[PDB]
């Protein structure tokens, strides 16, 4: 026999002693080891104090497991491993002092996503994602990147779109704080106020121009008569305006950074515009740097605090 640790977490550890003949699977249930499974693989001599995954079965490792992951959901694990196994292969370089990700299995969105992420603040509930955010942001970003995957319900090589991951991460963080009052006004019947919280006082799809979404935007009423929404009161450490790909001027100074998509919907690339002493340009691995920037742009982030209106 030969002693092992098994985790949910690697923050508790649970020593086991196991049987030579037994498979691991049997006397442990699914269990995995820096990605593989070793459902189906008997111990070896390797394999003394080892560390190993395994699939919550009793009520300790259940808890445990919903401290770290806040989720429940018994597939999770199995997801995070599969790509872990991927994500353990992916290149993370990097670029203007950013994590990055090399390109590889269609990952052009999480990168982008990635590169977004250091440059917002932004505090996440489940301790997996906050300890890997850290550890992201010194340039080793394979369990990060692994974990968005799980938390997003995609798998290696779907396409994605950032402003759908960004909004599943959104969730799992503290945006508590955050609040958007908005006042929409229509001559027939009048002036409403609106409040939102959380994920939504710091989205928008419609205009990718914080400036317009303070001037006021042009949305139906239910009467009928278009009416203008406009932005009365924001608190939050960002913003993020969204809008279907459309060609776009972006000036250096006035946002934080962009999302760049082109080609064909639900196949194109993404690419990542930030703002700095000069507009660069990260796609992937590569770098381009120039002084202004035209393109189609998706996504736009900008700085916030505070802010209050005077219009009347
Ligand atoms: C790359 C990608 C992966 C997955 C994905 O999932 C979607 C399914 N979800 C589960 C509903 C979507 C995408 C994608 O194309 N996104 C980009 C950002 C995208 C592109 C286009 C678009 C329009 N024309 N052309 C040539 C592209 C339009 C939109 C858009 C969004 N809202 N409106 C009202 C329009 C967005
Ligand atoms: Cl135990
Ligand atoms: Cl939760
Ligand atoms: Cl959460
Ligand atoms: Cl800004
Ligand atoms: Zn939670
Ligand atoms: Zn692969
Ligand atoms: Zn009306
Ligand atoms: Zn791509």
């Amino acid at each position: 026999t030969i002693k092992v640790f098994t985790t949910v977490d690697n923050i508790n550890l649970h020593t086991q002693v196991v049987d030579m003949s037994m498979t691991y699977g049997q006397q442990f249930g699914p269990t995995y080891l820096d990605g593989a499974d070793v459902t189906k693989i008997k111990p070896h001599n390797s394999h003394e104090g080892k560390t190993f995954y395994v699939l919550p079965n009793d009520d300790t490792l259940r808890v445990e497991a919903f401290e770290y992951y806040h989720t429940t959901d018994p597939s999770f694990l199995g997801r995070y491993m599969s790509a872990l196994n991927h994500t353990k292969k992916w290149k993370y370089p990097q670029v203007n002092g950013l994590t990055s990700i090399k390109w590889a299995d269609n990952n052009c969105y999480l990168a982008t996503a990635l590169l977004t992420l250091q440059q917002i603040e932004l505090k996440f509930n489940p301790p997996a994602l906050q300890d890997a955010y850290y550890r992201a942001r010194a340039g080793e970003a394979a369990n990060f990147c692994a974990l968005i995957l799980a938390y997003c319900n995609k798998t290696v090589g779907e396409l994605g779109d950032v402003r759908e991951t960004m909004s599943y991460l959104f969730q799992h963080a503290n945006l508590d704080s955050c609040k958007r009052v908005l006042n929409v006004v229509c001559k027939t019947c009048g002036q409403q106020q609106t409040t939102l919280k959380g994920v939504e006082a710091v989205m928008y799809m419609g205009t990718l121009s914080y400036e317009q979404f303070k001037k006021g935007v042009q949305i139906p009423c239910t009467c009928g008569k278009q009416a203008t929404k406009y932005l009365v009161q924001q608190e939050s450490p960002f913003v993020m305006m969204s809008a279907p790909p459309a060609q776009y001027e972006l000036k250096h100074g006035t946002f934080t950074c962009a999302s760049e998509y082109t080609g064909n919907y639900q196949c194109g690339h993404y690419k990542h515009i930030t703002s700095k002493e000069t507009l660069y340009c990260i796609d992937g691995a590569l770098l381009t740097k120039s002084s202004e920037y035209k393109g189609p742009i998706t996504d736009v982030f900008y700085k916030e605090n505070s802010y209050t209106t005077t219009i009347k």
